[PDB]
């Protein structure tokens, strides 16, 4: 397929998504991080983002709640280019009735090639890379010649 | 679980989406149903919207590719109530790879209780309706009453 | 795929499919229009069908519950061309055991072409409209056709 | 769940069915055993059916093609009772448009508890074991109460 | 696909696992079998091989719990040709968080053509054919031709 | 669930995964990087593995092809704390016959907290992380606890 590229702003478009059983667990690494994450611009789902606002006073584009569309309202963020990193703790201990809204978005997420973490371990990687407060380059699908070879 | 009421306006936001293997059929419905289309706001998925409106001289507003994100952004509108109508021709017969999202999309038009046609049958019973061209009221989730439940 | 025709007739023979969670709401859609219902031929799976003849006097031919196999059971009478409506009030915030099955009724539902519905809007879209009532032809793919090419 | 129970019969129904890729795989098997096969009721999805009489000449039950409706009609038989044993030789290594139905089949066959085979080296040990050709009693969920309990 | 041979030897390794709404039955099962599962190689997940063995006095290899990882084990086993036999009672009315590792198990034993049960009644015609216990070929896929093509 | 710590060796056992479209990715991603990735233990499934070493001369230990058991065999591998991180670029644009193995893969890795990278952009952002080298504490879910909860 036809690749071409983009430039992840040094002031990175973050969401931030949990399960339920994981909104603890996200909650605790938000405010981990905190002094770290005022620097950039948060998005979160209905529930996570106000609890996180709630928590850490920290400023959050709340979107609708995942189960009532908020995970392809990110999924469309996403592949407008308007999100560079998601930090989405899906809980895989348990089933969810939106689990096809689940795969979708981290289909997407893999799709635009941007920074995705599942787990802590994942995220706290990514937010202590050097380049994470940087611009940095990544390959994305070239969608214009994409349509044009679907036409 | 608190509902409340939406109205459909009598001019429809239609979301036209189609499998590569279903888009000669949801062209063909196109064509068949011009005159009223026309008078209703067409949006469309990357390749679908651009066939009708190289077709049709219709005008519709094309988002991205399904696989790159089309179903999606449908699926976002939907929720915003931004979408009226959902004629969705997926293809029964063929695996694809973004099932996922073919699911979800049509799980969120299950949950905004809109219109939904997933096969000619039922999208020309739809058109056909009365109420088509008129504002019909829906019920609706009643998200507000929905997230003071979570945040509590 | 070589398309025919098949007409549904002007009693048609509807199923009515509901999960638990959405049972209440189909039994109130068939009350308010069983005047109409009354003069068509109802199916529905075990439980639904039992509720709504015990509360609407209405004469239902129930078949297995859905887990147990009534999906399957009303997917067989739709591919056989018995079935010309489905009412089907499957639930999208909650995971059923028997997903599959839902997902498959849906699939040959499409396949063959007859007026589906899966929530409450679209059923009084369907059942508001003029050729409800009447005869009609509707395109379905050729079996015989398709068969002999497989041979 | 309360359980009760039902007799295979001696003389078995048996449902064949097989994937594109896998069809070669259950002719060959077929044949193999066709001497015993053709003391019991076959039942087959569409092509395996009609490949399967053509090629023995056992006189073989076909319904429809799988992804038309087959899996879901040797589905409903098994719920009715009317299915004593399958052989279903599903692709693992291709990815089916028809899936759900798949493991839609899979699924009551498991629930109905009769004698189920995905592989040839499990069809070789079911169609040897003593009561393949014997009646035997095997326990089944029991509906009556299931219903009646759902009702109450 | 290139298919070879291995052979299943007299004392099979048999995998036991069963979901939490499905034990009690594989409990019964396996007590009323156990003269003769005395006589192999027993293997399950976490908690299931950890009632058998405080309930029978047997010897059971136990691996971890399904959920966190068990699954995979078995299947890595299966693949590597160190398990013969598979006694999976999974539960047909219950949604499990862990249903790919489930699927993905019994893929991996239909792929490697190994006496698979996923009910009570398979499981006896399967325990109770008169090859259980002798050494019996089975056509398995021939990895080594496999490999070297996708590397040509 | 109780949850109790591990720690990821400054030496890392990395575990290299692509789908065959993904594949010439990884190979450019491995190139760019032997200089550190050669100071670290790899871990493939068999194509994978193959072609890396092949073009590297890095010594990998290669598993079994993904399709036949080498995704479980990772995930084998991962859930006994044999494997540190993965790096798993798995196709979003064509489906795959063996899609369970690959979500019950990710499940896993998700469960036992280590780093997952499913795309470039995230393969760099760990292997530059400063304790990509360093021993490293991650909470893991306490299995002990967990299994003597579940015999209770």
């Amino acid at each position: 397929m036809e690749l071409t590229t983009r430039t992840l702003p040094a002031r990175k478009h973050i969401a931030l998504v949990a399960h339920d059983h994981c909104k603890q667990m996200l909650m605790s690494w938000v405010e981990r991080h905190q002094p770290l994450l005022e620097q950039h611009v948060l998005y979160a789902t209905g529930t996570t983002g106000n609890l996180i606002s709630r928590a850490t006073g920290m400023n959050v584009n709340a979107m609708l709640s995942g189960p009532m569309g908020g995970d392809q309202q990110v999924g469309a963020l996403i592949s407008e280019g308007k999100i560079d990193v998601l930090i989405f703790f899906w809980d895989p201990l348990n089933a969810v009735p939106h689990d096809p809204d689940v795969k979708a978005l981290l289909r997407l997420a893999t799709v635009w090639n941007i920074p995705v973490a599942t787990n802590v371990a994942t995220a706290d990687f990514i937010i202590q890379s050097p380049h994470f407060n940087d611009a940095v380059d990544i390959l994305i699908p070239d969608y214009q010649r994409y349509l044009a070879d679907r036409l």
